[PDB]
């Protein structure tokens, strides 16, 4: 037999970290890090954080308050001075040929940051590494709203720099929820307004998939699984807990997941295990599902799924007008 | 609180751009850019544009008229003459050992351009970067039509050069719709005829997915969602708007999306929000869906989906002949 | 307007090609090309062809007869002798430290060739570049049949050398069908028997997807689309054409697609356009579909799909024994 | 005709192999191999095996007993001493600046090993190379259980080192089942307890997909395919064989696949070919299927699928309470 010993955690350790540099250097740092060979010199996350600081004045100080270092680790240490340097708070080169950003560079930074912040609001980098045509559509919509629709296709100067590492890094920080809350509740001047319009659409019910799946089930299910007593008693509790949270949080209710609010857990599957089981079962059949703590069984869900419920009748006859419209498409009536 | 400031657009900026070189140099430029190490010297989009100019005589001048530069940016600037050179209008080498294209090189250029132009007509590079077995099938069909079926498999000399960047770049230009219109309406000599036969098949109803989804729904839906009054009133309007557009555009009607015609917006979901909602709902159930401006609700769609409509009866008895055919496959009759 | 001119094919051209070397050198060539740095020196397809020649004695001469060159193009020409050398018929190094293959190297070559030949039989490299867990399962089954099940996991010495280019290249050659026919009809000694057992399973009805989809539809469809007259008349013709082909080809009938037999076209969608349309429609609904030349419409298919057919009744009562078995799983009877 | 000869296996051969080094060097070896440039010096599997030895005290000796070499092959041989060295049992550098692991390095090793061991229990690397968001969720759950939830996102120091090769290598060794059995039955101290909690969840019914698919079918199927006599007789045998195995193996029953127990074959499709065919058919329709040795036909499965069975009735009236709850969601009663 193995003895049952296991590797134990040590205490502390310095690991490499990204940084944000100095506030006075944001623009010069951002311009320098538009170049891949410059990005290669630093921790991969650093340029994404610098770009965010450029995008949103005031964010640099917020990051500093959250404990984000000014210094970024270097990709390779340098022995410049008999001393070994592993990090620096400046990212632009000795060759300080300061230029300004171009319009297309700005749109490209917006593209990078749009993907980055979508990942932060949804709490995952998996889609940005992959499920990305929907992200491009959001960016195109933003660029159209800013009267620059061509940039939806052409603002590709950072296309090779995927923000996935920075999504993960931000998602692991204790202040991520506060960061999201600030983005969602700040009234930004254009073009920030248009930028955040897209982030707000994505953030709505983000990380509240149990809640939205149950809501879909309660609206759309046409079978008797809804009537299984342990499910039904949880339906009443779910609607009441939801109502209490809606009253308490008002316009922030759809953002509870995105802001990592502790109340979001009140709408997790463990809170309504039988109802979540039934809704997940329905959802997978319409497109295991049995949750920890549920007493309902798959065999019961199967049997009740075969029985129909009613959501009211609406008339056994079409109006003459609707009958005529139906004739246009080859429909003769109700069956 | 963040102050609500946001990064502002600057005005202007020179960014790197591809180019098309000079008309007299198209073939020499194309031959040179068949080599990956030569392509590495220039903006990634340049060779795709040069190949298009080789494919279609007359296109170079059209591109020039649209504002496409002759000069391509270089991958790396050169300090040749105390002056810094960042771009050039010639892509072939000092070593000017001019050869002609081989048959297989021509088919390979056709392959590259086939993928490129499919992306341009559909308005997306996502499938060419990925969903590509269907594209190979179109290319194989072209090569068979040109009595060179083996080239469908073997014309792979540009297989490592994916046109995705050039798709995006072209899709961002103001003349893209005119470019597509010219391809679709020009009577090309062989082998252009056969090439464009494939592009025309792909372009038919490209970027008109709302229109085709609604048409599918109106033809195939067998439930009462069609009869929901707000849906039904939009069905009549949709069929009439469609008829007006068909009259106005005739043989170009299926190409309105591909040519980026402003009338295409008359068939977008915002134009028929309730009908689009019902058709999208049906479409996802057969394979949210509620559109901005729609009053129909998912719960209503669910309830009506459970009620059948009729599209006419056809007889309660099979013919003796059809009954006998049904016996061949183990079918005893209607149920 | 564009003038309607298009790029014309040239005649001839020498392009790079793979080669098979000399028969006496097969084993030494194969051993040398097990090393990636050696493979990098030659056309990418060459090692796959050499490995096939090693796998199957006699194949080298067959390839020579089919016009396959002994010489492979080099990745880079060499100016060795004031003359420029672009190709060679020997692939092993001056350092001629001849060793024999190991058991694990042999299994690794079998792995590479298994993937390669699956691609050749199915006529596509798309799955080998991707849909590959099913291929590994076939290889594991082979290795188990050869009393070397561990090699199903460990024979990975060629894992970085994907055969996709060689699949495409072979699939473009005029002799591919004859090559497949020879593999399927030769009685190989072990371990060839076990190897080809897997290839034969994959080859069965490969590239006969229209035929197998229609057969599935005729066996499994439970709706009245089968009874639409234009569909039904084609069902009778399809079953009779199929019967004629089965009589003519006997045990080779399932291989008509794999061997690129001209009779395979008699079972293509163009041969039975209404039936193929109905079967494809059914198939997509159970998991456009309207074929060129079909008169049946999607709206008709939709309407008939809603009507049930019968395939006979079997009794309204379960046997006492079957009733008792049903009680074991919570089933009370027929409904 | 080809002669029917085929490549024959040779006997023996030395191939490259990974190694585990010496027990006294585990930690120093692990620290060294946290660096990619050091990993590049050795067989790809070596660091994964070293990390496992670090994770679980006692495992090194178990591996030695199973025949795992101490020496790892080098990526490149060295001619250090007029002798050619191809392998070594030490992986840390001459520059022996011994440091301890950081907390984040430990969590990163846990991440790597979590993915590795999931692959070993399920018997496949395909998901770890790809289907990986579910794996990250398990790791996040572990890190939360260890009061280090941020590490679920941030412990990415080995993110570029995918364990797929080590999964395959371990899966090919004769002792893999014993290895899994030891992991599943050892009572580990924290943080091993929490680590193995996740592995145990994944291992439950791993590689017993036929068993779990049949169980799902027997619980959830609502059609008469269950009553086809050859299917039904196998249902009774399946439930009895399952009961015998449950009695014999008790708490290890769900792990029979994971531990590569010979009894797992008693629940393979060949053991119940008609039942497996029916369950697979149902499963694919709810989300060929006909198994070798089955007499049931797809056409029979199709016909019986259209007939409903009953699993008992539960009342034709809702309770007043359940009726009122149904009113909250727009449901008026049973239909």
């Amino acid at each position: 037999k193995l003895p049952g010993k296991f590797l134990q955690y040590t205490v502390g350790g310095s690991d490499p970290h990204p940084g944000i540099g100095h506030e006075k250097d944001i623009r010069q740092n951002a311009v320098a890090l538009l170049d891949q060979s410059r990005r290669d010199m630093f921790h991969t996350v650093t340029p994404s954080l610098v770009f965010l600081c450029l995008l949103i004045p005031g964010l640099h100080a917020a990051f500093v308050h959250g404990g984000v270092p000014r210094e970024s680790y270097l990709s390779t240490p340098v022995t410049r001075g008999e001393q070994t340097v592993v990090k620096t708070a400046k990212f632009y080169g000795e060759k300080t040929t300061q230029r300004d950003l171009t319009e297309l560079e700005i749109s490209s930074i917006f593209s990078h940051c749009c993907s980055l912040l979508i990942g932060v609001v949804i709490g995952s980098s998996s889609k940005i590494k992959a499920g990305a045509e929907q992200i491009k559509k959001r960016f195109k919509t933003m660029m159209a709203a800013l009267n620059r629709p061509s940039h939806g296709e052409t603002a590709t100067l950072l296309q090779m720099f995927n923000p996935h590492e920075a999504i993960d890094w931000i998602n692991g920080q204790p202040w991520v929820g506060s960061f999201v809350l600030s983005l969602l509740t700040t009234d930004f001047e254009s073009p920030g307004k248009e930028f955040m319009d897209q982030i707000k659409l994505v953030a709505s019910y983000a990380q509240m998939t149990t809640y939205t799946t149950i809501k879909e089930y309660l609206a759309e299910c046409m079978d008797a699984t809804l009537t299984i007593p342990v499910v039904a008693y949880e339906i009443r509790d779910f609607l009441e807990v939801s109502a209490k949270l809606k009253e308490d949080h008002a316009d922030l209710f759809p953002f509870l997941g995105a802001i990592r609010h502790p109340d979001a857990i009140k709408l997790a599957p463990r809170s309504f295990p039988n109802l979540a089981s039934a809704a997940f079962y329905w959802s997978k059949k319409e497109n295991s599902t049995i949750q920890p703590g549920a007493s309902v069984k798959e065999t019961q869900l199967a049997r009740y799924r075969r029985r129909e419920i009613s959501r009211g009748e609406d008339g056994a006859e079409l109006s003459g007008e609707i009958s005529a419209i139906m004739k246009m498409i080859g429909v003769t009536g109700l069956n």
